[PDB]
């Protein structure tokens, strides 16, 4: 039972810390929950994906902390705790159950702050480089029941590490694997709904009044959109011709 306790208590700590200090004074009381849950923040290493799947809530509420910037210092060891362990656990290779925490924790950190792990983010990009090379490990497997968890949750963190990396544009000197992986996606099997968000996110790329320092990167990913016709799947293409239409309206 010893993990189901932490799911059910994670829900219980969710409501108990909704309304203990409704005005959000968990500001120097967070060392106690840090020294209550710090053995459980790095859970999904040792066990199933379900653990931080349930810790997502109290993490989502804990990062709601109201100014742990340069101003008051208390969870700045806590932040440099958790972004350190995503530093470690995204290094942890060779299984699907060794990297599931690193997308999640830094993803919730990114979901609340304009900061990210921008000074340290690049190995999760390598995790994307890890998970892009699992296209062959989802194409030659032709059916489920070989760990449906490792089917749809692996597509789920494929979604998460499309979204948290491909949104931000302050990426450094690694944009050409960043976009050659996206073309490497659109080459392969790649069912529609987790590509509707990357053509929606291609729409996020194209209309950048922000610099995005050359147009020919948009050209390089955007040439691969013509593969959508030869796929045999027509329904995603109308989005592309819509943004070509709107892309020709403003000139």
């Amino acid at each position: 039972e010893n993990i189901l306790y932490y799911c059910m208590n994670a829900l219980d700590v969710l409501y108990v810390f909704f309304k203990n200090k409704t005005k959000e004074w968990i500001m120097e009381n967070l060392p106690t929950i840090q020294n209550l849950l710090e053995k459980c923040i790095k859970s999904d290493h040792h066990d199933v994906q379900e653990a931080l799947q349930k810790v997502l809530q109290v993490i989502m509420k804990a990062i709601k902390a109201q100014g742990v910037s340069v101003i008051i210092e208390e969870e700045s060891p806590g932040k440099t705790f958790i972004q350190m362990l995503t530093s470690v656990i995204t290094q942890d290779l060779q299984e699907t159950s060794s990297v599931t925490a690193g997308v999640t924790l830094a993803w919730v950190l990114f979901m609340n702050f304009p900061d990210n792990i921008v000074p340290l983010l690049t190995p999760l990009m390598k995790t994307f480089s890890k998970l892009c090379k699992d296209h062959l490990s989802i194409s030659q497997p032709k059916d489920a029941m070989a760990l449906e968890e490792a089917r749809i949750t692996t597509k789920l963190l494929e979604k998460v590490l499309y979204i948290l990396s491909l949104k931000v544009s302050l990426l450094g000197d690694s944009r050409r694997p960043f976009l050659s992986t996206v073309a490497l996606l659109i080459d392969h099997s790649m069912d529609q709904n987790f590509l509707r968000k990357i053509v929606n996110m291609s729409r996020s790329w194209i209309f950048n009044t922000e610099i995005f320092p050359t147009v020919k990167e948009k050209a390089a990913i955007l040439t691969k959109m013509l593969a959508f016709e030869i796929r045999g799947e027509p329904s995603l293409s109308k989005l592309f011709y819509e943004i070509v239409l709107k892309l020709f309206d403003q000139e």
